[PDB]
């Protein structure tokens, strides 16, 4: 029920592309400030000016026929990001090694900011294209722990939690542009027949088979956590529960160091 899940307690098991000879340097760390000097810790980016490519690979792959798919991470922007990614991708098959922007993933899902630009991204590759979530959220500019959670039903709706709170809540063919018009022309009531029906749109085309962390950062100090992917909405909220609802604490951590200030 719970495919995958990422604790960043070691990082020997992730690959990093050989794409370019100076993609940054991550490591495992609780960062300066902490709810817990051990359960905080997580997967790091220690470099400014850098584009980061790494990688893991599903221990078996992962599929969503006629079954729901859930996808749930977390970032912390402690550094005062201004331009940087916080996102994941899904992808299937591929050489880790030669892993970078252009390598195909079916899902880039998380948070991403570059001056007073902000969104979080739900990128779904369909049909031969990257298609780009027509809502947009701005998550939240602050240091603290952030939780960013995809629900893609077998129903072909969808939704999205931030924080363990509902978000954005719908239909995969109305906030995206998967297909073609059900109307010739809007408003007409004539229909389309070239429209073609996809009863499959949230189902992966292939297998899914590596997670990445492929994003570029100005001010790096970004920390991943809890990367989790399964097949029930509930188990992977319990799960965040578990993991981050860490809340009390970190907040009292970043104002004791804020205190200082
Ligand atoms: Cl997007």
């Amino acid at each position: 029920t719970v495919y995958f899940h990422e604790e960043f307690k070691s990082m020997e098991h992730w690959t990093t592309s050989k794409h370019r000879d100076d993609f940054g340097k991550v490591e495992i760390s609780a960062g300066k400030f902490y709810a817990d000097a051990e359960k905080s810790k997580g997967l790091r980016l220690t470099e400014d000016a850098r584009f980061y490519a790494l990688s893991t690979a599903f221990p078996t792959p992962i599929n969503n026929e006629k079954k729901s798919l859930v996808v749930s991470f977390s970032v912390k922007h402690e550094q005062d990001l201004k331009c940087g990614g916080g996102y994941i991708k899904l992808l299937p098959s591929m050489d880790p090694e030669k892993f970078h922007g252009e390598t195909k993933y079916w899902l880039m899902f998380g948070p991403d900011r570059c001056g007073s630009q902000n969104r979080v991204h739900i990128i779904l590759h369909y049909n031969g294209e990257n298609r780009e979530w027509s809502k947009r959220i701005r998550f939240p500019e602050d240091k603290l722990t952030h939780v960013y959670t995809l629900h893609i039903a077998a129903d072909n709706s969808y939704e999205f939690f931030l924080d363990g709170e509902s978000k954005a809540k719908g239909q995969l063919e109305e906030d995206w542009s998967l297909l073609l018009p059900r109307e010739i022309v809007d408003g007409s009531g004539i229909p389309n027949p070239d429209f073609v029906e996809d009863s499959e749109l949230h189902k992966v085309p292939e297998p899914l088979t590596h997670v990445g962390i492929d994003v570029w950062q100005v001010e790096s100090g970004s920390i991943f956590k809890d990367i989790v992917i399964g097949d029930d909405l509930k188990e992977v909220l319990d799960l965040v529960e578990k993991t981050y609802g860490l809340k009390k604490a970190e907040a009292d951590a970043l104002k004791v160091m804020e205190d200082m200030e």
